[PDB]
């Protein structure tokens, strides 16, 4: 977790969107690096710190496993604007893990 | 343009929306690059000062609740009680428009 946390430290975000696609839980990860610029899996970030002379943090200090518990989650609920991604309180989390683990 | 300047150099800027009793209320917040949370414009200057950041001034900063910068987040009631919901970007003038009538 220390290694998945140093991003943060950077400035960088970490967000899980789960989805409940009829019982089952998915997540999908992503980053956002300090400029807002959204990274969707490993060889974006690679470039990211390539293109930006990122050597500080490497491909080490990222992961897009929805199953661990660093940075921001959210789930989709509806409302009079429809569907948002609402933060989960991070107490909420632990049991949308455990739903995806194993499997 | 001015206000996303800071956003580049991975400032966060954060609008939170609260409805009481029909009458929204909203909040700005702005996350420094260290994650230090920001709430007024003089502690904004004392942390450009104390940290030599110089860019950036007063001019790119606004704690206004009514700008479309950065992620806005309403307060609703639910299941799993408060939450903090991401207004999607064609959520936000319509909640800005509703704090004003």
């Amino acid at each position: 977790e220390r290694e998945l946390r140093i991003p943060l430290e950077y400035g960088w975000q970490r967000e899980t969107r789960i989805r409940n696609f009829g019982g089952r839980l998915q997540g999908e990860v992503a980053y956002y690096a300090p400029c807002g610029k959204k990274l969707r899996q490993y060889p974006e970030v690679i470039k990211y710190l390539s293109r930006n002379g990122i050597m500080d943090i490497s491909r080490d200090n990222f992961s897009f496993s929805a199953k661990i518990r660093v940075g921001d989650f959210y789930e989709a609920r509806d409302g009079p604007q429809g569907m948002q991604w609402c933060l989960l309180k991070e107490e909420d989390v632990i049991p949308r893990i455990r739903a995806m683990e194993g499997r």
